[PDB]
């Protein structure tokens, strides 16, 4: 049903080794939450030696838990808005703080809603 493909690297082995570690670490944080850690995704470049060479970093948070006509005030619209990219940022500060990692390289995908991080 559910079948992956690889190509042989040392590079990319190492990689994924920093990436299971990573969402092992996250997951304690958000166990038993409202949100839960689902995909990661780390590219890196030339070389990988250590979490330094790490570029970048998504995360795909889940809901763990249809209407085309919606209709709103001004106000109920931004605040809304405002609460959701506050969430976002959210989690992706306690991740930063988690991994010890500049926020710089974290962008945080909201998936169960409408949102992201930076970049």
């Amino acid at each position: 049903s559910h079948m992956i493909e690889i190509q042989a690297s040392q590079r990319a082995y190492i990689l994924e080794e920093m990436a299971v570690q990573l969402k092992k670490k996250a997951e304690e944080r958000f166990s038993h939450d409202e949100y839960k850690v689902g995909r990661i995704k780390l590219t890196a470049g030339e070389k990988v030696d250590s979490e330094e060479d790490i570029k970048t970093i998504s995360v795909y948070m889940a809901p763990s838990s249809v209407a085309p006509v919606h209709i709103d005030t001004d106000h109920a619209y931004v605040t809304k808005e405002a609460a959701e990219q506050k969430e976002a940022k959210q989690i992706q500060t306690q991740l930063a703080d988690i991994w010890e990692i500049g926020s710089e390289k974290i962008t945080v995908h909201m998936e169960g809603g409408e949102s992201v991080g930076n970049e």
